[PDB]
């Protein structure tokens, strides 16, 4: 209990934190269940110990935009550290300072429009694949179980996006680059409260993510050296200072984890929701068949004009940001709009609790996608809904992933239709751990249209 | 061994490291002859491991300009992080980055000239207690051990100059302040080899500085806060952002450390030097008499004209330069004059190396006050000689300890002379561990003039 004063002698309210363990045992009804309660009964600010880490919550659009745009360069710039990383400090989601400003400098024109529309052709044949696998386990009159096919379809993306290994991983079970990547919590909480055995663990070489894959991925690599994705647009580049080979391995990585849970993940969670609302799948599908008459094939342009889609997608990600936080490490001593913040605390910006605050949204836990009608998006305030981050530092693949996952659901609407069964977890329960994610597997009816 | 591949990668030359320990076990003849081992079987520029961390040694005057001077606020700001330092990371040398910044611009008025004029009067009362305790163990007969009579009198200048506690340590054996100044490696080394354990340490409490005088201390300021010296001058300032009332007893701490152990160790070489040298020391009486005739008080302006003194001081700090190294950390990666050094790295300037080369300097052994004459004062380069460091982050103290020991100098030779006998260990060895000091205790024969 070294630090547990300085929320106290800050005058900032918060739970009262227990020695060692701080607030963490909070947790346990999952943690935006405690940024919600924490906002309820604490108003705008508050604060909290993750072990002996004070953590500020913020809640003002004006406070969070003068720490995600006004100050990021020159105090909030950084991530909190985690456990053991070892060689993964250099991916740029987890590195620092000047280095992840190169990072970001060398990745940025990797994730363009420009690039993104040369994408489309490649990421849109796996669609046909998912269309394909799809038919199938629907003859078998079975409830489907999304994230399995929707897993599937987003490795088949990622692994050509990023490497150009074009692979049917439902029908290839082992192949070694789809076993690998394959092959990818009562620990993050003994780190949490133990967070000075984090350089026992690196020094034994120890890390999070499995050394196993990360020494196939470097092979590969070198297999693919001299022997359009992201590996060539990251190796044209090397012909600031220029990449290395390691470096162009982090990132890789970085973006697998991303690429294939946040996109299945988002995706069934769309899925869920046009299944339990089936005027809103039924409208969608009209509006599809529409741009694209009598299942014609999706491309970059038709995919940017469909407006419900894209309404759909935002409000699915309203319901569930599958970041859940955002966080910045506080450099310096500084005083954004009205309040000191001290060196060393990290500041946090509850995305799932401002997405479902009554201030801001009316019913908050209704899907109602007409939120996001070109009517009513004006009224929404990008500093409560951030879904994808802001700032210098924000998702760099939110272009990507926007065209992935609706790129997925135009083919897949525009042959089946979804409805519940009676295995759907009616409602949807969310997990209780450390990632946003079904309680139970989403698992619906899928009707050859 | 996972950063072992650096010099070689590199090209720099060094000792080839052992797994784990790196270099350390080079350490056991002591890191100054380590020091001029590399130097003369490398050359210029060298490198080596303390367990896992890499460090560069430079010897060129121009890099060690734009190292110390130069490139000291963007690059090469802190020294390296050592084991458990709790509160004490606010002291000033320990202090990194913008915090160190700041309590250098608030101590820094505290040290000028000005200020030392007004402490001359006070450290020149303890002078003469120096001489009353001088003139008893001179009627022994027993050849006195200087460290003692030394060691108490930089006691009674610090508790003076520091706080205004008046008091004769070696005649006050137990004075709750004399104590608790008293009572201030195998653990450094293991620390070194094991520097993954500096967090563990950290939360458990402990303290490289006994934790029981630190907590005696911040009372002592209580009791002084209502209830010229360096407390008020910190105090006064109080009445950048302003120092805190725990801040204020780090540095106090800091300026103890340094004005016991510095100023008693150097002043015992000299009079080894002067022992060992009788025409030294009796010419330097001679300038002494004829300055301050007829056994006169010294005062600022007396010591500032004496360049014979001077002359010695200068020379004895050639032979023993109590600081060995000068270090810094490497922050960015950088090329500084025609090199690649890259981040992390400690770049570290072997003084004691350096004030013993040949390159420099004839019969580096002989302890020759006329190298420091005002004629050839003018060949000597201000970065081979650096018993001070050098830059924006040089020893803030540099003239109080000169001050200082000049004081005690001018009073014991007006009074005493000091020659050899049979316990002086004579050549001096110095010892092997990680502090610059007599193998054997300095004892020496006083005789009343
Ligand atoms: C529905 C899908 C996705 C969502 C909702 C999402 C959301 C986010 C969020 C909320 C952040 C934190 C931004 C901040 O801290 O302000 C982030 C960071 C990041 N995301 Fe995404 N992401 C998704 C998919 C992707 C994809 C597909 C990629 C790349 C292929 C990607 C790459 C990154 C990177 C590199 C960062 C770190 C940026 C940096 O540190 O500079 N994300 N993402
Ligand atoms: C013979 C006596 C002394 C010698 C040879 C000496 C030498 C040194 C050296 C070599 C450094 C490192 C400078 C660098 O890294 O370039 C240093 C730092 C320092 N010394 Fe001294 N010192 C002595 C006495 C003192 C005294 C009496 C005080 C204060 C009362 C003092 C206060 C300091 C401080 C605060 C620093 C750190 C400065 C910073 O980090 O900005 N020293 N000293």
């Amino acid at each position: 209990t070294h630090s547990h004063g300085l929320f106290k002698k800050l005058g900032i309210p918060g739970p009262t934190p227990l020695p060692f363990l701080g607030n963490i045992l909070s947790y346990h009804k999952g943690f935006c269940m405690f940024d919600m309660e924490c906002h309820k009964k604490y108003g705008k600010v508050w604060g909290f110990y993750d072990g002996q880490q004070p953590v500020l919550a913020i809640t003002d659009p004006d406070m969070i935009k003068t720490v995600l745009v006004k100050e990021c360069y020159s105090v909030f710039t950084n991530r909190r550290p985690f456990g053991p990383v070892g060689f993964m400090k250099s991916a740029i989601s987890i590195a620092e300072d000047e280095e992840w400003k190169r990072l970001r400098s060398l990745l940025s024109p990797t994730f363009t429009s420009g690039k993104l529309k040369e994408m489309v052709p490649i990421i849109a044949q796996y669609g046909d694949v998912l269309v394909r696998n799809l038919r199938r386990e629907a003859e078998t009159g079975k409830p489907v179980t999304l994230k399995d096919v929707f897993g599937a379809y987003s490795m088949d993306v990622i692994t050509s996006t990023s490497f150009g290994v074009n692979i049917d991983s439902l029908n290839n079970p082992q192949d070694p680059f789809v076993e690998n990547t394959k092959k990818l919590d009562p620990f993050f909480l003994s780190i949490t409260v133990f967070p000075f055995l984090i350089p026992i663990l690196e020094v034994l070489n120890i890390c999070v993510f499995p050394r196993e894959v990360t020494n196939f991925l470097r092979k590969s690599v070198k297999r693919m050296k001299e022997s359009v994705d992201f590996l060539q647009l990251m190796i044209d580049s090397q012909n600031h200072k220029a990449l290395s080979d390691l470096e162009l391995v982090a990132q890789s990585i970085i973006f697998i984890f991303a690429g294939y849970e946040t996109t299945s993940s988002v995706l069934s969670f769309i899925m869920y929701e046009l299944a339990t609302h089936p005027d809103v799948q039924q409208k969608l599908q009209e509006e599809i068949d529409a741009v694209l008459p009598n299942k014609a094939p999706p491309t970059y342009d038709t995919v940017l004009q469909m407006e419900y889609l894209d309404m759909v997608v935002n409000e699915t990600l309203r319901l569930f940001p599958i970041a859940m936080r955002l966080e910045r490490v506080c450099k310096k001593d500084v005083e954004i709009n009205g309040m000191f913040i001290p060196k060393g605390v990290v500041v946090m910006i509850p995305s799932y609790a401002l997405h479902r605050d009554p201030k801001y949204w009316t019913e908050p836990e209704k899907f109602l996608p007409e939120r996001f009608s070109k009517k009513n998006k004006d009224n929404i305030d990008p500093y409560i809904y951030t879904p994808f981050g802001s700032g210098p530092r924000n998702c760099i693949g939110m272009r990507f992933a926007l065209m992935n996952m609706k790129l997925a659901l135009i083919r897949v609407l525009q042959n089946f239709s979804f409805k519940p069964c009676k295995e759907t977890q009616i409602p949807l329960k969310l997990s209780l751990g450390g990632l946003l994610q079904p309680e139970k597997p989403v698992v619906l009816k899928v009707e050859s249209r």
